[PDB]
Parts: structure tokens; sequence; C-alpha cells
């Protein structure tokens, strides 16, 4: 009405002001502020600082001097000043920086690359590091929509720094086009006022990091379902009505101020219902949603225009029962910020529950169908109990892949290698050893990503693997051709017969067994899957069929013959930290496709999605995902009966969030445990992070990396000398040093603290005696900087000294095992490595294979290293360690110690891994074998858990645990024993315990069972009751009990 005109200023944009000539730059300066004239500016005291360096060099006459402030305009207009700068050449790049007089005008180094400028005529900007191809760019730049730092973030609050104390600050919105100036230099779309106003209470505790924002207020009437349609534009203006900047607008947080409430009430995806379908997507910003209904063979057969809820921003059609099988997408119209555009595709639902091959289309499904169920699906019972925390604490837990257990095993039917169904082979070499370790003690099955995942073609003619001709290979993968492998395109034999020729000649310099695996991992079926493309369908290349249903009866086929034919429960590894893919152009692109900017987090000044997690990092802290998480959660809980889940990065997650959807999940099924890995994502500024440290208390289960690092030696992030010098107590560190270590008594002493402090259960107010005889409590163990003991309980804390990631154990051990240990000695180092894990309070996980010795030909990050180098032979013939150098772009720079320790004993073979599967089934049995080992409750360990052989004289790397079953204790949890000794000698030297003199103490009757194939092989209990145990050897001890509760072994009071 009277409201003035926001416009560009009154000058035109402007062209260059010359261009360089050859062996010439030319730099001009866009005088931004002058060219809201005023003033004729004057440029005298400008000028440029020039150098030569080694990144950028093609300098001609340099002057170092950084006083010399001769370096000033060839020359000027009304939009700035420009330098003609002399070059010995036109390639490379050169150093600039633009100071007015000695005080720089960009407080950044400037490189001037005459590559991705190819006139080398650039232009710059004071405060502003960006290099412009022409002034034209510049100015828009500065007069022109630039970022996303404005955020709407409830109904009537924007939080933007650009219009801090200006004189007009408005929300621009057009509903069909992008925001610029019109024909007039003007801005005639249509706004919303803006007011300085102060941020309120609940929008500080909702946006933490945002809450140093300059504050707007809305009027209370504005249309924001109207705003919300199109592109929204914050723009500052000064009292002439001239832009100050324009920026983007985030609108998550008023996204859910406006429409989460009512659409948390609301069921989504395609749901069959009484009357027949319901579909739903929420779509709170799109123009339109249709609904496309497709043939099997992807012919549309319909296309309906689905119904708004205002309250919601849900989009709903209602069809025919008939609709239960088909194909379907939904057809967005929307605005996506990141293009600009009103986008226009159609995406699959992201509460899909069925797909096609490859994850094109959605499918209708009732996963309730029996005909999608194996016979006795619904009264498939939880053989272990997750009930109390004694329960939990007995989980020990296989971390498997789908194509690790059987890609190898030809014992397994070919056409269900790699797939799910080759759990149900029951005389194959894997189930065999599974169903072996179920009965030894191993409890649980966790599997790597079983949802649908990106990473993989289901496309079977796109895919090429080891086991087929070489040719096959060269036809889907045209790389190859090319390559130096080319020749094996005619050769007649498979691709696995030329990676093992390729063995024989390779080595840190011809490292040509990783140069093919290389091209074999870009079409193959493996990857560990960590690319969520679907959350709640099964993963289709693992199933015999991909296009349609098969794949849902086929998951739950093996996740029955898990439970009631193997014995064990099952979790799975779930990802909800990030998507594959963002953006409107991407494949894989679906939730940020149908509400751009909602999932996924932003960075708060530019918008971009960030890449923390390694790719698309999504928002757990915004309400509708959050929702979508819980949601997900219940069908993998109630649909396919998932006994547990892993939050792969869970630390990216909010703990509330996290504490939430828990909450829902144990109203489905109280004994649902929940776990993850609880790092420091950096995200504290945000919210509450679930992390190891904020989850004590919670019964929220994370991965302890204290006795991990303490017993594996060094941490996931050494390379080169270091993997060798920073032993382990499972590798000796302080009693059988290598060649290279540096390592001290003292820092194998907090090492064994570390260690001790695990095997109770990482508890932050345990009590111990540390390497310098001193009392502390967990938390006050360091571990890198970190208090080391964390938790309330011990099954809020999951110890391995193996996993998917970083190096195996065995590897490990190789790295770091002096020259003098020889195989057998390994083995045991291996063994004794495990026993802290399996005789410890925490719940235990370790790798598939631990217990063969399991080698990656020591790969750091096996995550893409294919069948070749993630093999695991249930034949027993090897550990698949010694075939051939690990990818060179992420182990290169371990060649030279690898070459250095790879040969220093044999390679594994069937004698080895039998012992090892002993020594392993030993230990399960041992944690199993009484209620002492796995008491579950915080206090209940510290009334009973204790430790002999510390302090300062301690024998270094003799690991001595009791646990009280006597009076003092409380109840005498345990019938046959008044207590138990944990003993782990990780030392060459054999020793003597004297501390249970006079006592009874036997061994476990488990290890004299196994005789000379006993971890306790020549252990001796003298009639005094001294202890004499061997070298590397584990021992479990008992106080037999009598007619009533004894003393045992009481904890002392320190
Ligand atoms: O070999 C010298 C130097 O070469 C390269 O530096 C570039 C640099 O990247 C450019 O930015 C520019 O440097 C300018 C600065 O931009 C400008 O601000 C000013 O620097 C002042 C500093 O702000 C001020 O702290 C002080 O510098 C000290 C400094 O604190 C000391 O630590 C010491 O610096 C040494 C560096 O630590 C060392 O790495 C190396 O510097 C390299 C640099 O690696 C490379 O990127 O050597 C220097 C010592 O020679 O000494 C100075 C003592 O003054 O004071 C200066 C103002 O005097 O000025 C510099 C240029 O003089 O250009 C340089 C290339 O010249
Ligand atoms: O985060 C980027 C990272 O991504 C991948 O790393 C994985 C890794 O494979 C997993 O083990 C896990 O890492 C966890 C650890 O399990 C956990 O212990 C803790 O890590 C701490 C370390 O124990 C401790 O030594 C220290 O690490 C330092 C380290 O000495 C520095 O070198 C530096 O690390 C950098 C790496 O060198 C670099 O390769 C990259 O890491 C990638 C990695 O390549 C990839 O496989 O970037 C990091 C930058 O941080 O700094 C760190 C810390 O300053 O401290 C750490 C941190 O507490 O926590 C980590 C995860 O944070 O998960 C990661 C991520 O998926
Ligand atoms: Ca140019
Ligand atoms: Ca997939
Ligand atoms: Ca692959
Ligand atoms: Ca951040
Ligand atoms: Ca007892």
């Amino acid at each position: 009405p009277q409201d003035v005109v926001v416009r560009l200023p009154d000058v035109a944009v402007p062209g260059e002001a010359v261009q360089a000539s050859a062996r010439q730059a030319v730099i001009h300066l866009v005088d931004i502020a002058g060219i809201t004239s005023s003033t004729p500016a004057d440029y005298a005291t400008k000028n440029l600082y020039l150098w030569n360096n080694e990144t950028c060099d093609a300098l001609s006459a340099p002057v170092a001097d950084w006083n010399d402030v001769s370096t000033t305009p060839t020359g000027s207009d009304k939009y700035g000043p420009y330098w003609v700068i002399p070059l010995t050449k036109e390639s490379g790049c050169i150093n600039v920086i633009v100071r007015d007089g000695t005080n720089k005008l960009i407080d950044s180094d400037l490189r001037v690359s005459f590559s991705d400028f190819t006139d080398r005529t650039v232009s710059v900007i004071a405060g502003n590091s960006a290099v412009y191809d022409s002034r034209a760019d510049a100015f828009r730049a500065a007069f022109g929509v630039a970022l996303a730092d404005a955020h709407w973030v409830d109904k009537t609050t924007l939080l933007w720094p650009g219009g801090e104390n200006k004189p007009i600050v408005r929300l621009y919105y057009s509903h069909s086009s992008k925001v610029a100036a019109d024909s007039n230099g003007e801005f005639s779309d249509k706004y919303v006022k803006l007011t300085p106003t102060t941020v309120n209470q609940q929008v500080s505790m909702r946006f933490p990091h945002l809450a140093s924002y300059p504050a707007f207020k809305l009027p209370d009437d504005v249309n924001v379902d109207e705003l919300l349609q199109g592109e929204t534009v914050a723009i500052a203006a000064e009292s002439d009505g001239i832009l100050s900047s324009a920026t983007q607008v985030q609108t998550a947080g008023v996204l859910d101020d406006t429409y989460a409430a009512a659409a948390e009430a609301l069921s989504y995806g395609a749901q069959l219902t009484d009357s027949g379908v319901t579909f739903r997507v929420w779509a709170p910003t799109a123009q339109q949603v249709e609904l496309v209904i497709y043939s099997a063979d992807k012919k549309v057969i319909a296309s309906h225009p689905m119904t708004r809820d205002s309250a919601s921003g849900a989009w709903s059609w209602q069809g025919g029962s008939d609709l239960k099988g088909a194909f379907y997408r939904y057809a967005m119209t929307v605005y996506h910020p990141q293009s600009r555009k009103v986008e226009q595709y159609e995406v699959t639902d992201p509460y899909a529950h069925s797909l096609s091959t490859n994850s094109e289309y959605s499918q209708v499904v009732d996963l309730n169908d029996s005909a999608l169920k194996p016979e006795g699906w619904d009264g498939l019972t939880m053989p272990h109990a997750q009930k109390t925390k004694a329960d939990l604490a007995k989980m020990t837990i296989h971390e498997s892949h789908i194509r690790d257990l059987s890609a190898w095993d030809q014992t397994v039917p070919a056409e269900l290698r790699g797939k799910y169904l080759a759990l149900t082979a029951q005389e194959s070499n894997m189930v065999q050893h599974l169903k072996q370790l179920s009965a030894s003690g191993v409890t649980h099955i966790e599997l790597l990503p079983v949802f649908d995942l990106a990473t993989v073609n289901e496309f079977s003619d796109k895919v090429a693997d080891i086991q087929q001709p070489f040719s096959r290979l060269c036809e889907v993968n045209s790389a190859v051709k090319s390559s130096e492998f080319a020749g094996y395109c005619d050769s007649g034999s498979t691709v696995e017969e030329v990676l093992t020729q390729l063995k024989q000649n390779d080595s840190k310099d011809n490292p040509q067994v990783q140069a093919l695996n290389t091209l074999v991992a870009q079409t193959d079926s493996y990857n560990w899957g960590y690319d969520p493309f679907h959350y709640t369908v099964p993963e289709g290349s693992y199933a015999t069929d991909p296009e349609g249903t098969a794949r849902i009866k086929e998951f739950r086929t093996m996740i029955q013959a898990i439970k009631q034919d193997l014995g064990m429960n099952v979790i799975m590894d779930v990802v909800y930290n990030h998507t594959n893919a963002a953006g409107p152009t991407d494949r894989t692109s679906v939730l940020d496709k149908i509400v751009p900017w909602y999932y996924q987090r932003l960075n708060e000044t530019t918008g971009s999605v960030e890449s923390a997690t390694c790719c698309s990092d999504s928002a757990p802290e915004h309400r509708m995902f959050a929702k979508l998480i819980a949601d997900s959660l219940a069908v993998w809980t109630t649909d396919y009966k998932i006994d547990g889940f892993r939050f792969d990065l869970m630390l990216y997650h909010p703990k509330a969030q996290i504490l939430s959807a828990w909450e829902r999940i144990k109203a489905l099924n109280p004994d649902i445990y929940f776990f993850g890995e609880g790092w420091d994502s950096n995200q504290s500024d945000r919210f509450e992070i679930a992390s190891q440290i904020n989850l004590k208390g919670t019964g929220i289960g994370t991965f302890s990396d204290r006795l991990r690092d303490a017993v594996r030696g060094g941490g996931p992030f050494d390379s080169g000398d270091a993997l060798r010098q920073n032993q382990g107590v499972g590798s000796g560190a302080g009693v059988l040093p290598n060649e290279l270590t540096t390592l001290s008594d003292d820092q194998a002493r907090h090492l064994a603290d570390l260690t001790r402090l695990g095997m109770a259960g990482n508890l932050a107010d345990f009590v111990l005696i540390d390497k310098d005889g001193a009392v502390k409590r967990g938390s006050e163990i360091d571990y890198n900087g970190a208090p080391g003991g964390y938790a309330a309980d011990p099954t809020e804390v999951v110890n391995y000294v193996s996993k998917h990631d970083n190096q195996t154990l065995w590897d490990m051990i190789s790295y770091k095992a002096a020259q003098e240990a020889d195989l057998d000695t390994r083995v045991r180092m291996q063994a004794v490595s495990l026993a802290t894990v399996m005789l410890g309070q925490g719940i235990a996980f370790d790798q598939q294979g631990s217990e063969l010795l399991r080698s990656k030909s020591f790969t750091r990050d096996s995550y893409d290293s294919g069948d070749w180098f993630n093999r695991v032979d249930y034949s027993l013939q090897d550990n698949n360690y010694n075939v051939g150098m690990p990818r060179s772009s992420d182990d290169g720079s371990n060649y030279d110690i690898i070459a250095r320790v790879k040969d220093a004993v044999a390679t594994p073979g069937e004698t080895e891994l039998k012992q090892m599967t002993a020594f392993y089934q030993e230990l399960t049995a041992l944690r199993k074998s009484s209620p002492l080992f796995t008491l579950g409750d915080g206090a209940t360990v510290m009334k009973r858990v204790d430790f002999r052989n510390t302090g300062a004289d301690q024998q270094t790397g003799l690991l001595v645990m009791t646990i009280d079953d006597g009076m003092q204790a409380g109840a005498s949890l345990d019938s046959r024993v008044d207590g138990i000794v944990v003993a782990i000698n990780a030392a060459p030297e054999s020793r003597t315990l004297q501390d249970f003199a006079g006592t009874s103490l036997q061994l476990s009757a488990i290890q004299q069972a196994a005789g000379d194939r006993s971890l306790a092989s020549g252990v001796q209990v003298a009639a005094d009751g001294s202890v004499t145990l061997p070298a590397w050897s584990v021992a479990v001890l008992e106080l037999p009990q009598g007619e009533s509760q004894g003393a045992g072994l009481p904890v002392s009071s320190k």
C-alpha cells in the first residue's frame, strides 16, 4: 500500500572492464559499496599482494614484500578498479590477496586457476572469497538470491542474520517461478512483512543452534499453506528500498509447527483396510500429488489426483481391494529449493513395504497375508529371553552378512548362495557350523543391512560375480576391456580363477589382485549395504526373485530358520542416520523428492545437505522423520519378528528420539533391545545426542570402544608402523614386545585397567585399583581423554574385539605379534583376546568368523571389497589370510608394514581353524555356564565383581577377576558355586596365583572336559590351593558350594 518498493540498485548490470591478453590475467574488484554511487570513489590505496609458491607459480614479477603497496589498479570505471597482471604462462594459477593499503579486503588467500577461468579475467568482491568469471556474476551475487540462511522455524518466527538492523525485512513468495527482480529491476512478487522480535523460549529449545539468530515476526494472520507451496525468499533492503541481501528459506521448523501434530495422527503408505486400499503420503509443500497405478509389466493403468488434508499436509486416496499387489508411484508436482524449480517426477513410497526389481516401483502389500508367511510363522517364538537385565546380559552376538555366510559354501545349493534362504540349507557346512556355535552359546545373529539397500543392482543381467566366467564380467563392466586384464575376456576361466592366478606374483609393488577386484566391485553382488533406498522393505538381491512380494516370504523363512532351526535371536542393523542420496534428480533420492529439505539435515547457512555420516545426513530431530523411523521399526518388530535393533551412527540421533522410538516399540514387544554406536557426531549444539555418555541409565546399549582398543592395540585410525607398534593386551603389550614398539610398562598396565573395567561392564562407578595402585572409579580411568567407564548397567555396554568395520582381530594380531610368536601362539592370542569379551559382564559381540581366525588380507574397510576379501571358508581350509594386498585406495599407506609382517608364520589351515573353533565354543559355553557371568545389573556387579593382581607391581598381562556368590554379596545366584575366578594369562610366562591358597578352588568342569584342547590345558591346582597358569591361557575356576551359601569371594571396600 504505502510500502516502499524493494529494488536492485538503479545501475546496469556491469560488463567487463578489460579482457586479459596473452601472458596476462585480469582481476576486477567490483565496488559494491561505491556502486551505490554518491562520491566518485578513489581506488589509489587499493592494491594486490602477489606471490609465487609451489601450488601457483604463474606470476611474472611478484613482489614478496608485504609492506609494498605499489601494485595499484591498472584502471577503473564506475564499477571498481582492475589489475592487469603479467604472467609467465597461461596455465596453472596465481596467488593474490586483495588489499586496501596493508589491510585485506578479502581475508583469504585467493587462488585464481586458469583451468577454471579460461579467459583469466575474474572478479571478486570485498568480504567474499569466491572468484567469479565475470563482473556480472559477482554483481548478481551481491544483489541477488544467494545461500539459504533464513530459517522459518514456526508460524510467526523467521530467524535470519541478513535482516538484523535493516529498514525493510520481508518474506517474499512466488507460487510458480523463482523470485527475481522484474524488468523494472523491482521485486514485485507478493510478500509478508517482518518486524524485529525476540526469539521465544520454545523456539530456542527446539533449535538451540539458531537461538543467536536475529529474530523476526510474521503477522498472526499469514496463510502459511499458501507460502509453503512455492519458493519463499527472505529479502532485506535499505531505507530507499535498495536490496541489501536475499536468501532462500529453510522451512522444516514451520512445517512441523504447522502440520506435525495432525500428520502424526495418520498412517502412511498403501494400506489394506476393510473397504479396500487407502494410500497416504506426507507432502505438505506439494502443489499436486497424483497416485499412478501400474500393471505388472509397468503400464500406467490408472492415475488418481489425491486428496489434500489441510490440517496435516498429507495426501490420501481410496480405491478397491483389487489394488493389492499393484505397483504404484506418487507423481509429484513440488518446488525443490535446491533446484528452485517446481519439479515433476514420480517417486516410490517412503512407506513402501514391497518393491519391484531394483526398487523402481512400490507395490501394494498386506504383510499379514498367510501367503507371505512360512508355515507356523504366527507362532514363532524367541529362543532366548530378553526380559530381565540378566536375560539381556547373556546376549552373545554373531555379526553376519548374507553373502559372507554362503557365497563360498559349495554345500549350499548354488541357487541359495548369497541368499536369505541359504540359512534353510540344513546340511550345509555353514548352517551346521552355525548350529554348533548356537549349541555352545552363541545366542544372537546380527544381520548387516537386509533392508532395501541402493548399491547392488538387483537386475541379475547387470551383475557379474567372481564365480561366473570372466567373459560375463567383461560383458557387464565396460571398464574391464580397457584395463590391463582385458586379455582375460577370452580366457574361458572364471573371475575367481583369475584372481587366484593373480595371487602368485602379487606384492606391494605389483598389487594386481586388488587391481582386478576394484573393477569386480563395481558390478558384483557385494556390499555391506549401509546405503538406504527404502527403510521398510527387505533387500531384493538376497531374494531368489526380486520382482514383487517374493522377498517377503523368503526373508521370513530365513528369520524362522534362524530362530527355530538354529536356536538364535535376530538383530537387524538399521541405518536411519542418512539416506543414500538427496536432491531432485538422483535415482535413490526418495524422501527429499517428496518433502524437499525436510528429511535431510542441512547446513544452517548454505542449506546444503550435510555429509558427516558419509552420505546424505538425515534429520531424526524432525517430527515426521521420527515418526517414519518409529513406524518402520514397528513393521520389522511386528511383521518380521526382529528381536532387536543396532542403530548405525546412533550418535547422529537425538537421545529423546531414540528413547521415544524405544517406548513406541516396547508397547509392541516389551523385550525388544536397542543399541548402537554412540560416538561424537558433532551434533550436540542442535540437540542432546544419543551418545555413550548421555545414554547412561536409559537401558539403550552402546558399543564400547574401551576394552576393544585395549585388547586389540592402538585405534582404528592407526596407519603404517603404528599398526605394529601399538600392541594390545591380546597381542602381548609390555610382555612380548615386537621389534618396533615403545610401549612402556605403565602404558601396558593402563590397557589392563581398560580391559578389567570392560570385563566388569565398563560402569562409570565400578571401583578398581589402577595401574599405579590408586583407587579409581570407572569414569576416572582415562580413555583418550574421555571418562573410560560410562554406563550404569553392563547391559548398556557391548564389548567386542572384532566387527565388520576396521581390521579383523586376526589381521591385528598379525600386524602386532612379535616375530617369535609362532602360529599356535597367535591362535591362543586370538582366543585370549576373545576371552576378555566372552567372560566379561558386558553384552558380548563378535564378528562372524572370529572362531575361524577370519582374515581380510589386511583390508581395513571391506564394505565394497567383494567376495574375495570378505570370504569365510566353512570348509575350514584357510582363514582367507594372504590372498593379495588389500585395496590401495584405503590401505596403500600400509603396504610397507604389511609386506614386513605378512609372512612371519604359516597361514592357518584346517588344524588351526578347528582348534580356534573349539577354543571359541569353550569360551561361549563358559559364559552361559553360570548366572555369575551375566549379572545384568550395575549395582549387582559392583557388589560381586573384583580383581586380583592389580597395582604398580602386578604381573603384566595377567587378568584375574573374581565374582562373589557368597553371603556378603547377597543371595546365592548360583547353586553350585560360592564364587568364580577368571584368569586370563596374556603372557609368555607361566604364572602362579597365591590369592586363593587354602580355599578348595577347582577348575571348571567344561575346561577339564576339553582336556588337551582346553584354553586351560596344563593348568595346575595344587593341594594348598595355589594355581599355576600356562602361558597364553584362560582358566575359569570355582569354589564348590556346600550345604549353604558360603563366604565365597567378598569384594573389598576400597
Ligand atoms: O615463507 C613464508 C610463508 O609463505 C607462505 O605464506 C604466505 C601466506 O599464505 C599469505 O597469506 C601471505 O602471508 C601474509 C599474510 O597474509 C599477512 O597477514 C601478513 O602476515 C602477518 C601475520 O598475520 C602475523 O602473524 C605475522 O606473521 C608472523 C607469524 O606469526 C610467525 O609464525 C612467522 O610466520 C612463519 C610461518 O609460521 C611459517 O609457516 C612460514 O610462513 C610461510 C607460509 O607457510 C606460507 O603459507 O614462515 C613464516 C616466517 O617467515 O613469522 C611471521 C613474522 O612476521 O606477521 C605478518 C606480517 O609481517 O604478511 C604475510 C606475508 O609477509 O603471503 C605469504 C607469502 O609471503
Ligand atoms: O569419521 C570419519 C571417519 O569415517 C570412518 O571411520 C569410522 C571408523 O571406521 C569406526 O571405527 C568409527 O570410528 C569411531 C571409533 O570406533 C571410536 O573409537 C571413536 O574414535 C576415536 C579414536 O579411537 C581416537 O583414536 C581419536 O581418533 C582421532 C584420530 O587419531 C585422528 O587421526 C583423526 O581421525 C580422522 C581419521 O584419521 C580419518 O581417516 C577420518 O576418519 C574417517 C575414516 O577414514 C572412516 O573409516 O577422519 C577422522 C577425523 O576425526 O581424528 C580423530 C578424532 O579427532 O578420536 C576418535 C574420536 O572420538 O569415534 C569414531 C567415530 O567418530 O566410526 C567412524 C565414522 O563412521
Ligand atoms: Ca572471465
Ligand atoms: Ca536394493
Ligand atoms: Ca560391490
Ligand atoms: Ca553442525
Ligand atoms: Ca552360590
